[PDB]
């Protein structure tokens, strides 16, 4: 019933971008060279609310 959508990450490889998935379904999430999502993940899903991990991929470095 939560649909997720894929969001737009400035500096990060949006594979999936602008794409809908319905909650229980995942996807990793890249970003450029010193970036990575938050607690160091690489999968973003939609657990309930949306995003779980939240698909913010974070400089890293």
């Amino acid at each position: 019933l939560r649909k997720c959508y894929f969001p737009y990450l400035e500096n990060g490889y949006n594979q999936n971008h602008g794409r809908k998935f319905v909650q229980g379904k995942s996807i990793d999430v890249a970003c450029h060279p010193g970036y990575a999502l938050p607690k160091a993940q690489t999968t973003v899903t939609c657990m309930e609310n949306g995003w779980s991990p939240t698909p913010r991929c974070i400089r890293v470095k």
